[PDB]
């Protein structure tokens, strides 16, 4: 941690400490006791073909000047017609109100397995995405120390969620590898100059054993791709950009997928 | 379809952000605001020298929301990086998702001498006022985003306004719509749309299609002296750093070690 992503830091600090009082951790406990009984993430990952995660961002950046209101539940029930293996949703409560009532709406709304997507570097924020009814969660193994890397997926698998683990360089497979995680996400972005580029799956995938399960995610927006990233024993991809900037979202999940 | 998905929701709550400032604040008093403001500075003319010139950019916003102490301060940034050498001080603001992000671009304009260009998303002649109001020298416009006449209109009031206006081209039809408008003024965005990659291909493809005489800017993964003095040696008359110099550890430094100088 160390510059803007410091300085998010800092301000997740902040919101976490003020939720905690609001609702200390026994009452939200309590509340992820309650929620929707986890799906299994990892076991819709992983069939004869690779298989699409289909990411919606839970934020209007419309600001609701597009009326009829945007969706997300309507949104993710067209990328399960269109044949997505699981959604994920990227919550960004920490700078909007009402992020996480996307993930609860896409939740009702779908029968797949949903990840969160956000920023984890507490214990409080795994029982926040169960309460939230997530199946997983995403873990940043170039952020967080040995310990709570192995400590956050263990709550995780505690509370009967997948935990993914995203790794960007050499450095974080092994610290992934050391964890044991048998789920891992290459992110094709460098950190340094915000380069996406399909490269870094390519020469990264095969420093990870065969047995664990490896999803990519960026830089994918073809079917060449894909099938480019099936050849090389990639379980599953996520989606999110191409979606966003499709005119028919759901049809470029079928075109993604062949079909 | 150019402006589709995302960027048509983007635009979409511009327009109503834009319509929403209008009835609270009128073109009429808008104008009078503009007016009022001391007079811009001459930014092409900074631009203009025997080496590569330097646009230090800084983001107009707190990622923190107040949790780092000491507060964010950009206008100590931004002196910093006008001793250090910098041309021309960038602003990005992001008035249209945070509040007071205009209030920095203010705390920078009142603390630097350097021209000051904001970045931001300009569809309306409203704007071009409200970025004069603001102090501003310059200002963006993305060719591929505005129809031939919105791009003419907004270049002549940026002219009448005596800013300067940077016109965005990300590929071979931006640069002949540029061309074709006579902008003095042209930015090589060094961006694929398409994937949202970064790359410096961008520049070195289209920079042969610019003739002589227009000044030349690249935006995009720029990051090491080498391609400085790589962009410098095709004739681009300057370049905008903003990634680079937040990663950096110590960001004065960074822009000495990217024009090559010392103290």
């Amino acid at each position: 941690v160390t510059g803007v992503l410091r300085e998010i830091v800092a301000h997740l600090r902040e919101e976490i400490a003020e939720r905690k009082r609001r609702v200390p951790l026994d009452e939200l406990r309590a509340r992820a006791a309650s929620a929707p009984p986890p799906l299994d993430f990892l076991a819709a990952l992983r069939g004869p073909r690779i298989r699409l995660i289909a990411c919606i961002v839970g934020a209007d950046p419309s600001v609701g000047a597009i009326r009829p209101e945007f969706d997300p539940a309507a949104i993710a029930r067209s990328y399960e017609k269109a044949g997505a293996a699981a959604i994920g949703v990227f919550t960004i409560e920490d700078y909007f109100r009402g992020s996480d009532e996307y993930l609860q709406q896409v939740r009702a709304a779908v029968s797949l397995p949903v990840l969160r997507i956000d920023f984890i570097i507490d214990p409080y924020q795994v029982y926040e995405a169960r309460a939230l009814g997530a199946d997983a969660i995403l873990l940043l193994a170039a952020i967080l120390s040995p310990a709570q890397l192995r400590e956050l997926m263990a709550l995780a698998h505690e509370l009967g969620m997948a935990a993914m683990v995203e790794v960007t360089d050499e450095e974080d497979v092994e610290r992934a590898l050391a964890a044991k995680a048998p789920l891992i996400v290459i992110i094709n972005l460098n950190w340094d100059t915000l380069e996406i580029s399909l490269e870094t799956t390519r020469r990264l995938r095969q420093r990870i054993p065969p047995g664990i399960t490896v999803v990519t995610w960026g830089g994918i927006h073809t079917r060449e791709q894909v099938e480019e990233m099936e050849k090389l024993g990639v379980h599953a991809f996520m989606v999110m950009v191409a979606l966003m900037r499709a005119p028919d979202p759901a049809a470029k999940v079928r075109e993604l997928l062949g079909i």
